[PDB]
């Protein structure tokens, strides 16, 4: 009860910042969580023991690819952190809750492939979910580890709250299929712009928690350069691996995934940038100006794939 989590002084500044990295000590990220929930959530929302059966059982569950593994889900819960710390006051007891978990769990049992990949393939997920096939699995397995003896975190919640937290966790990890967010931010650009947006309208506190889910899941590319090009290797090791089980069933793959188009990756990262992180962090910032430094770090990192294509590295 009176237990805090508490940091060293480097990881006690830094990790308020939008920046941060959670490092390569994977046997502190558990705590980093934790850190995270206490501080953005209370010390109360969950029982410390139930929230460390849970974490653990979420971290068995990530699997040991490249990119899709139990880092990424911590550096994306960490972005969240960020963002509802940088905005105190616009979200709800059961959303403070809600969002750091999702984010834990949004990819829960990846094995590095796409939902193109699995249709392909014709894996049994892919009958079973015919749109956003991983994110629906990554739910799927949410549910499941809430459900083991010991690892019920909402315990406390009455049965409307509990289905409400449950739903807004839902939503937010289908959200995280970026086939939705093309859509998803168009929606939000008219609404904010034709000044027809309205944080009361659930429909509307939605398509929100849909966009910073984009953000966060996005967020190598708001990184200090180095951080952001060492994670693009771990991206493009999965991409090209698919790429790879593409040949295998005879389907020439998209460059993206392709090891020998390496050399297009520069202005594949510019397309990215334009087409997709620049947007997101543009739309985000509109709606919660304190995510500025998040739409910053993006344009620093497009500026630095620019210097990559004209050879200054
Ligand atoms: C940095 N980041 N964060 C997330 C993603 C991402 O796309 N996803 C889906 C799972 C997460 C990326 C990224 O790097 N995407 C690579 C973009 C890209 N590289 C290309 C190389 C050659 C031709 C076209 C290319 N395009 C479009
Ligand atoms: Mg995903
Ligand atoms: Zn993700």
């Amino acid at each position: 009860g009176l237990m805090q989590f508490t940091l060293p002084v480097r990881l006690c500044k830094e990790i308020e910042l939008f920046h941060f990295d959670i490092g390569p000590f994977e046997n502190m990220w558990p705590g980093i969580f934790v850190y995270m929930v206490h501080r953005s959530c209370g010390t109360s929302c969950f029982e410390l023991e139930k929230l460390c059966r849970f974490i653990m059982s979420v971290k068995k569950n990530y699997r040991r690819v490249p990119y899709h593994n139990w880092k990424h889900a911590v550096t994306v819960a960490h972005c969240m952190y960020a963002i509802l710390q940088n905005n105190h006051t616009l979200f709800t007891d059961l959303e403070r809750k809600g969002l750091l978990i999702a984010c834990l769990c949004h990819d829960l049992d990846h094995r590095g492939f796409s939902n193109s990949y699995l249709q392909k393939f014709d894996h049994p997920l892919a009958a079973l979910y015919s749109t956003s096939t991983m994110e629906q699995h990554h739910f799927s397995q949410t549910v499941s580890i809430l459900q083991l003896e010991g690892h019920n975190i909402f315990s406390t919640l009455s049965s409307s709250e509990y289905e409400q937290v449950l739903e807004i966790i839902r939503k937010a990890i289908i959200a995280t299929d970026l086939a939705l967010y093309f859509g998803n931010r168009k929606q939000l650009e008219e609404m904010y712009q034709t000044g027809s947006l309205n944080l009361n309208n659930q429909s509307h506190r939605d398509r929100v928690i849909g966009l910073m889910m984009t953000a966060c899941d996005l967020c190598s590319v708001t990184k200090l350069w180095p951080v952001t090009k060492l994670t693009a290797n771990d991206i493009y090791a999965e991409f090209w691996a698919e790429g790879d089980e593409m040949k295998k069933l005879g389907i020439q793959p998209i460059p993206m995934m392709d090891r020998d188009k390496k050399d297009e990756v520069p202005q594949g990262q510019l397309g990215f940038y334009n087409a997709v992180a620049i947007p997101c962090y543009t739309t985000l910032t509109q709606i919660l100006p304190p995510t500025e430094p998040l739409l910053k770090a993006c344009r620093d990192n497009l500026s630095q794939w620019e210097k990559v294509i004209r050879g200054e590295e």
